[PDB]
């Protein structure tokens, strides 16, 4: 039995974007347009992520959700993966002493032993920063997030902790990695226009961005010109 | 216990449609804002028209969102009796049509005409169009985990056999997921659609009105997913 008219409003949202996710596209082009190995290009991805975050953290932006590593490129080349997955302990070299808060969300317990240590330190040893707070999805997706959300009431439900008419908006939120305040901003660079399984519940009302600018050459100009396209969009969640 | 590493998804097979722009239309040609609405069910039927011509098997169409309610009780209520126009319509056309949604929210008599234009045209062989009324990617999703969980709760089924595929099959609307959509009216947002099922989809975005979307701005749009497929495949 369903209900949705005189429901409430429950909305995670909103002249500057509280919270901007970012689909980081473009490295293997950038190497070839350039010259260098494809191996390059991704070793831009952390240093250009520091600096997004300095730019951003000064206009007053408080969240950044990074999608480094989805649920389907574990099927890119065998040597591709090996290679990002050592690169992305560098995380640690370039936050640790920051006042940025880091946090990760995905299936951490399928990662190399070595990369779920690392995590767990950068995680700790930054968890006080009063700064700007940086989410890196790594082995993490849409589906992902809505079904382990699921397994979790599921359970509860199995052990009595709640019952059927529970199942809100706000229930499923509070079980989900990534949690409000939900995305103002998605910008997506590298030219594709879809989400590609990154958030999904969390998108509902978020407004999209999508350039062609190839990450490595994203600076500060790209990135005030994001906010200010934003700045000119209205925005009405179904409403007038 | 997390473990990682579809069925679903040149011509698309499944287009997803969000039909804005409606009252902008209407006071820019100086009308009520209600003449606007009035263009919503007979421009959808003609394009069904034209993409059963190009071989197009399913439309999904967002008419009434969950959060549309907020509007004026006036346009809610010219909204839902409007939409009883959908009966007169297709019922008597080659389409076959489907309404996702909570009906029971629904007037009544919006029910009825829902509940009829379902069954008169539940053997059209052509093209299937879905059209959304009073549904949102969030409640489709909740009605999907209340079902696992009565599931769960009579035995049929374990938290180890929750996954994509079952997901999915609880889902309202289901695979193959839409491979296209077009969002007219200028916004670049999907206002609580189909959120499960656009993972994958192409996103394309016109500043086109929907009364004035017609047969050259549905080729244009077709074109360019023809154009990303190229490019990303
Ligand atoms: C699987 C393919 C085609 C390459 C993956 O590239 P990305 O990680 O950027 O994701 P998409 O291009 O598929 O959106
Ligand atoms: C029925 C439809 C097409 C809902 C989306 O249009 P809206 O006008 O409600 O979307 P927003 O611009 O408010 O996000
Ligand atoms: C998804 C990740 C890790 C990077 C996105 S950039 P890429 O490596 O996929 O490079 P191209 O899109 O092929 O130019
Ligand atoms: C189809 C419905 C009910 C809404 C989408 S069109 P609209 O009423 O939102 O018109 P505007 O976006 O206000 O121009
Ligand atoms: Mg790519
Ligand atoms: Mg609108």
């Amino acid at each position: 039995s369903c209900s949705l008219n005189l429901q409430t409003e429950k909305l995670c949202y909103e002249l500057m974007p509280k919270h901007i996710a970012l689909i980081m596209d473009g490295n293997r082009r950038w190497a070839k347009d350039k010259g260098l190995e494809v191996y390059e290009g991704h070793k831009h991805i952390i240093p250009k992520l520091k600096e997004i975050c300095d730019i951003s953290s000064k206009l007053g932006i408080q969240i950044i959700t990074a999608f480094a590593f989805s649920t389907e490129n574990w099927k890119r080349s065998k040597e591709e993966v090996d290679f990002l997955l050592q690169m992305f302990e560098e995380i640690y070299d370039e936050f640790s002493r920051s006042g940025v808060r880091v946090s990760i969300i995905g299936c951490k317990s399928d990662l190399p032993m070595t990369l779920q240590k690392c995590i767990a330190l950068t995680e700790e040893t930054t968890k006080g920063n009063k700064g700007l707070h940086l989410v890196i999805a790594l082995n993490y997706g849409g589906y992902y997030d809505i079904l382990q959300a699921t397994k979790s009431i599921v359970n509860k439900a199995m052990n009595g902790l709640l019952d059927v008419e529970d199942i809100n908006k706000n229930l499923f939120d509070q079980e989900l990695e990534s949690k409000c305040p939900n995305p103002d901003l998605l910008i997506r660079t590298g030219g594709e226009q879809r989400v590609s399984n990154f958030l999904l519940w969390q998108l509902a009302y978020t407004e999209f961005y999508f350039t062609n600018t190839l990450f490595p050459d994203f600076g500060e100009e790209d990135l005030k010109e994001a906010i200010m396209n934003f700045q000119q969009r209205h925005r009405r969640f179904g409403g007038h």
